[PDB]
């Protein structure tokens, strides 16, 4: 089998991406932020508190002939941006771009944080990182793509995430129309339940390429690309009035500058992010000062490859018994 369901910015910066996914029995049709960053699959349901719930879509788990009570089970998440979610647990049938799954664990909120009830445009979250993970109590759960693998023609997703434009994401099969080159696969680490991979460097606009190992993680539920301090100060400096404010929380530049690209290395391949990838636009509506799309990763404690790196490429999630990474341009 395979699946392919296109995935939608939700906004004009690119700040994340909604998918949908059809869950129950006749089809709730919910739009998730698919992530490769966390392994819950979560969404605003019928039992989440009512003050919490502003536009979202909701699971009604009452109305699916198919749902069943995950009985005993909880499950509660905190996030790397300090937001967080938990509730009770049933399984249900989960459908992907025509790509199903019988007893999928689907996470019911009862409770969310500020940021999530603010994001009307989300109604979940697909956590496709390994099952590791996975936070329900006291019986931990498999992520979709785990259920879906055995079934799937080839055991691989694929995220193809687009500039200010709708992309995609294909299960069990990788799209060679999609991408231009070849695809330069990459070892992945498993110990910390990420897609953990070494970029082989880096460069600033039309510089050097500056050959060093940077260890991160590839994860569609975070917006920016997070990196050393040292990697994110040489990008900045090439650009005039760039600067790292306390106050905003980051690098800040003038609306009036023309970035630079950001070249990273995938083995002897090179992935290039242009310039316009990483403004994200002012500080505040009409200000002048604009937010930087390569940020600091001191204090995160991780790199993390965000949507800003990873909507420059062609993405392959390979979960073979020896998972890898591979990178395309596109």
């Amino acid at each position: 089998s395979t699946g392919s369901a296109t995935t939608t910015p939700i906004d004009s910066l690119d700040d994340a991406y909604i998918t949908p996914v059809q869950i129950g029995t006749p089809a709730q049709t919910l739009n998730l932020d698919f992530d490769t960053g966390s392994s819950d699959l979560w969404v605003f349901s019928s039992e989440t508190t009512a003050s919490e719930v502003d536009g979202q879509t909701i699971y009604t788990p009452s109305k699916s002939t198919t749902a069943k009570l995950l009985s005993g089970a909880t499950w509660s998440i905190s996030y790397g941006d300090g937001s967080s979610s938990s509730g009770d647990v049933y399984t249900d049938t989960v459908s992907v771009g025509g790509l199903t799954v019988t007893g999928q664990a689907v996470e019911s909120a009862k409770k969310v944080s500020s940021s999530f009830t603010e994001d009307s445009t989300i109604d979940g979250l697909l956590g496709l990182a390994f099952s590791t993970l996975n936070t329900v109590s006291p019986t931990q759960q498999k992520t979709f793509f785990d259920n879906a693998k055995a079934s799937l023609d080839s055991p691989v997703f694929t995220a193809d995430l687009g500039y200010h434009a709708p992309g995609t994401y294909n299960f069990g099969f990788i799209d060679t129309t999609a991408y231009t080159g070849s695809i330069t696969y990459t070892a992945v680490s498993t110990k910390q339940g990420f897609w953990e991979w070494t970029s082989t460097g880096y460069a600033v606009g039309s510089g050097t390429f500056k050959s060093t190992s940077i260890d991160g993680i590839a994860d569609t539920g975070t917006t920016l690309l997070y990196l050393p301090a040292t990697v994110v100060s040489a990008y900045w400096a090439q650009v005039s009035g760039a600067k790292s404010s306390s106050s905003v929380g980051g690098y800040v530049f003038p609306c009036s500058a023309t970035l630079p690209s950001f070249t990273f290395g995938v083995g002897s391949a090179r992935i290039v992010i242009p310039g316009d990838y990483i403004d994200f636009g002012p500080i505040s509506t009409g200000s002048s000062s604009c937010f930087g799309g390569i940020q600091s990763s001191a204090g995160i404690g991780i790199n993390i490859f965000g949507d800003v790196a990873l909507k420059a490429a062609f993405v392959v999630f390979n979960g073979a018994t020896t998972p890898t990474l591979g990178f395309a341009s596109k």
